[PDB]
């Protein structure tokens, strides 16, 4: 169903490997959040936007409406 960056994956699982806790980029337009970005915030492109998105370890599942779940006001 949905897609999941695998351009964050590249750069994430390098976070996974030391314990780096930065960000990754991406610019797909699906992009989805995974269980290695339980410790980054992976500004998903929502298709025009980066959102970095710090997901834990219970906010994957979507693609950044479990991270960014607000309206303007």
């Amino acid at each position: 169903g949905v897609f999941v960056d695998d351009h964050l994956l590249e750069k994430v699982l390098e976070l996974n490997a030391k314990g780096e806790k930065r960000l990754i980029k991406t610019w797909s337009r699906r992009s989805t959040i995974v269980p290695e970005m339980v410790g980054h915030t992976i500004a998903v492109y929502n298709g025009k936007q980066h959102v970095p998105v710090y997901i834990t370890e219970n906010m994957v599942g979507h693609k950044l409406g479990e991270f960014a779940p607000t309206r303007t006001y």
